[PDB]
């Protein structure tokens, strides 16, 4: 049975983690894991309560492990713990992935030190400090890393990983059993094609935990350089 | 503030609900209920356990009621106490909104009569036994009901729903703040783009429930000629 470990965090962007989740959870002979401290409640940004299943000292060696974003990605920057956990299991994995913000974790622990990289728009300055190549483009692959931004980049991701762990025809089986054909009714998911207006509205509003962010990594970096 | 409802079930497809939750919640002045007849665990058919928030009793007036699909639907197309809570809110809704197979509850709940509307491809022919027009297309609206087809169908007519809501520039404020531009790998997401093959695999594997939604939609629309 193929091992796929999501990490689940307080203040996660629970979508970041659903998503994926839910399509590999499809496929034949998976478990997944929602990994934390121990056990138990852990609440998402929006207030929704998600339940981990397993403690790090439990989870079994992983195949694929994914780093969701979100608010909480900051605490998680600096948790000797967390970061540990996600070095250990990265050694073995096939796949090594993450979602929007999630890659600043995956910096933070040293993973991204050479390799091609993205983020989140508004949060992209941060990947040089953590040693990574920055590319803006929705999907980055550098050997076994996989990086993506947006909400449901692990949505689409996935159905790329049950291609290669399967084969493209169950890929396409999944695809279509959930009926996955998005359309969104606005252009506005990059700052590229979004109105100036607008860029400005989120920029604003992300300049506080942009601050706070710059902070951060800067403490994390020092980290990687001794 | 907007008051959001999503109905949450034992077997729902937990994706159906968790994108436009993450969405909506993204909003200023709303507050989203997740509903069952009591709060505790209800558990989604992948086997992620998520927590209702209030009981049928205690939700307050919604302005928008949303149904998800998945496995939990057969049931809940006999739950008197369940078709009932969602024909009293529709009353007074500003929006009746589904996912998937959630229009098959709205059909059971009466709610789809004389109604153009859409489900899940394979559950598409259970539409005109509830009396509904159906449609093949992903997104319908009658008046102040939607229908989706898509797992991440709800993630975009939250966009649309908070375009009417706020305005479009509200709607794409969310869009961008999320990086929301999805784009999936394969072309597999509809019985008319995915091979011969994949749909036989498909339509296979779904034949068992739909046997059994025949029989209990049956029984639904015999409720209904009374």
């Amino acid at each position: 049975a193929v091992q796929i470990g999501f990490l689940l965090f307080p203040e996660v962007q629970q979508l970041d983690l659903t998503g994926p989740h839910d399509v590999l959870a499809s496929l034949p002979d998976v478990q997944v894991h929602l990994i934390w401290k121990e056990p138990g409640p852990v609440v998402a940004s929006s207030g929704l309560v998600l339940q981990a299943t397993t403690s790090f000292a439990d989870c079994p060696p992983l195949d694929v492990i994914c780093i969701p974003g979100g608010t909480g990605v900051g605490a998680l920057m600096e948790d000797p713990q967390a970061l540990a956990f996600i070095r250990q299991q990265a050694a073995r994995a096939r796949y090594v992935t993450s979602v929007c913000t999630g890659s600043l974790v995956l910096g933070a622990a040293g993973l991204l030190q050479g390799k091609r990289a993205t983020t989140h728009w508004a949060y992209h300055e941060l990947l040089a400090p953590l040693g990574a190549i920055p590319v803006h483009e929705r999907v980055v692959r550098d050997g076994n890393l996989l990086t993506g931004t947006g909400i449901t980049a692990g949505i689409d991701f996935a159905l790329t990983l049950a291609a290669e762990l399967f084969d493209a025809a169950t890929a396409q089986r999944v695809q279509l059993q959930l009926e996955y054909a998005p359309a969104p009714p606005f252009n506005a998911g990059s700052p590229d094609t979004a109105p100036a207006s607008v860029v400005q509205q989120a920029r604003q509003r992300a300049a506080d935990s942009l601050h706070k962010r710059r902070e951060i990594t800067l403490r994390a970096a020092a980290r990687l350089a001794a």
